């Protein structure tokens, strides 16, 4: 079942999605400031980050807009009444399945909800820095911190010290760890894309990798696939790829777009 | 000397007191609003939880208001004439050694200053979430918090890397984990009906436990549990450890637990 | 590059300049309600905490104004006017450099901007609890929290597991420790009167350790000099260090200057 994105999830899908996009500086300032405007880049911006969040379901070609409203009872306290209001419009602003998938359909099928319950939506996505100490303590060991890697996250969440060994892991540490690298979908569906770019980005990216283990399609599966193409390889692998999960951006960047994101979130 | 209650021994003390009482669910989830009526039940909670927090002594017979007066120091910032009418009112209103410790008699006893100061008690007991993170960030790697298992809190705070296996854990270790599972009271004292609870839940019940340490320090209790059987001991251990990390689920839709959030989120 | 003060970095300075004045334990009520005076127990606090906290510079004998803008852009987010204000004043009141770096000197240069913006300067180092929860949070496991031991912090931020053994330690991890413990400053060199404190409180001071390591140039270079004084004594040292680095002083202790603090700092 969907639950409330968390604020690591919220900043994994807004920064990945910033990077994976080439617009403009200044077009970016304006999404980080929640106002992305109606150039194609923005409405490929709002489709992916919809989409990275579960909000937007292309399978069903459909907003869910229960998901919305399970968003904002957990985390919209401000305003009781616009609380209700959201309740109350989120079905029929949101209804209907899109013809097609494309961003321009999405981003209008938006439109109206978004305008309407903007500075509630914000605050419920992690998007006011007023509310940061709050939640990360409601949530605490349950959510990968700021500054936190994923395999630390993922050792104590399991009881389990993973020596970078020989030892064979357990079941629910590996889909831990690869559920946070987004090896494994929140579907659990294996992402080669993602495996086959960490790979690569370790310097590990070789010819005998093949497929990079689509085949398997459960957690074990894919670790033992991926050791017997190499154990050393995939230590190094995960190594890698953990030290990035620590900072999704560097809150004290003074580059933009990340300088204008905090100064928005902080001074709202 | 006592401290201040933090958020993880009122959620341990309100969670445990629920799950121990056979009122109806309409009654828990009053009582998750804070608004216990004066039912039986209700009456017992009130004392369950008093007693747990030991804010009222069962040896002595009495509510201790200058505890009431300490938490208010330390977590109630809100409203300094209300701070200060709570401090004033705690010893008229709550000294008193009582004729037993019925739940009817606590109840009764702490009706007039819970009624006098409800809003203060509630946010001074953790119950309102807008301080979550100013209390959990003031105590920060200090206390236990939500999600972590007692195990790696007490690894931490004496610098202990415990590998589960034959090696000899310090005594601070020892007296930090058996606290936090409550096998060692407060006041120091073995709690056999818990570590019994805790063996059984981990399948490790036996006739050869006999009286379960109860003749029995933590270095003491250590000794004993694991002469009985070593490997028996981890595996509670661990048992009772993952149960450590979230006393209720937060997220959950079941009731009272639903309630318990709703409310605490929205104040 | 000189990074905003966390809150280890203020209660360091605060506890440290404390325990190292004989100042009556009545200035030091005052100094923890943020109002020294003039006497010259409580200027020689103002330059402690100062350079401790790189704000003053003794060997160019100026204040780095825009240290304290650098401060207020990251950690004063409560009045846009106030925020603004200290910008402007920052530089013509505190730039200029000294004569001398005596106490009287220093503290004499910092009054005006002090009496003038001491509440928004209060705030930005940390001195007001309400926001304690929003800045431990947004700052994460990058900074050591309270109640945090600094060999677990920095294990963690080099996904290091230390066995206190044989092993020779990765540099990014000593430098992290060392850098914690202010063995080593901010600006690189050997703080030698601070290990050697160290080792004599761990009843490990002895004429064999000589110079304390003084010579040397990197956390690599210190730590093969300290072990090969004698492996075991640096253990020792570092695990009687490590346990002083959780509380830098008691939030629940009933003697002064303790209380006073943390009362002032929680009714704000
Ligand atoms: C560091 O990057 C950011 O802070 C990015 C931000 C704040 C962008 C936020 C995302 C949007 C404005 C896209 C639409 C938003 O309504 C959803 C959650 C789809
Ligand atoms: C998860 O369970 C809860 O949240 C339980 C709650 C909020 C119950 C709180 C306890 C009481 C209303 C009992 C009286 C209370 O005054 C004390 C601290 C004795
Ligand atoms: C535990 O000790 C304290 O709380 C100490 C405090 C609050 C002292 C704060 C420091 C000063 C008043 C010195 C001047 C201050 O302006 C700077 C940051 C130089």
């Amino acid at each position: 079942e969907w639950q409330p994105r968390t604020p690591e999830q919220t900043l994994y899908a807004y920064v990945r999605c910033l990077n994976d996009s080439s617009a403009s500086i200044e077009q970016k300032i304006n999404w980080v400031k929640w106002h992305p405007d109606t150039t194609y880049e923005s409405q490929c911006y709002v489709k992916c980050v919809s989409e990275e969040l579960r909000l937007y379901d292309p399978k069903e070609k459909r907003f869910r807009p229960e998901r919305f409203v399970l968003q904002a009872e957990s985390f919209f306290h401000a305003d009781p009444e616009q609380l209700q209001a959201l309740k109350n419009n989120a079905e029929p602003m949101l209804a209907g399945v899109l013809a097609d998938n494309s961003c321009e359909s999405v981003f209008n099928k938006y439109a109206t909800f978004y305008a309407t319950h903007h500075s509630t939506i914000l605050r419920m996505f992690h998007g006011d820095y007023r509310d940061i100490g709050n939640t990360y303590a409601k949530l605490g060991n349950g959510v990968k911190q700021i500054g936190q890697m994923f395999v630390d996250f993922c050792e104590k969440r399991t009881d389990f010290k993973w020596n970078e060994d020989n030892s064979c892991p357990p079941e629910a540490f590996l889909d831990c760890v690869f559920r946070g690298f987004r090896w494994i979908t929140e579907e659990g569906e294996v992402n080669v894309n993602e495996i086959r770019r960490d790979y690569e980005a370790a310097g590990k990216g070789a010819a005998d990798m093949a497929d990079y283990c689509g085949s398997v399609k459960g957690a074990r599966q894919l670790y033992n696939c991926l050791r017997d193409k190499g154990a050393d390889s995939l230590v190094a692998v995960i190594r890698d790829r953990n030290q990035k999960t620590a900072f999704y951006f560097d809150l004290s960047s003074k580059e933009e777009p990340w300088k204008s994101a905090v100064d928005f979130a902080n001074n709202l």
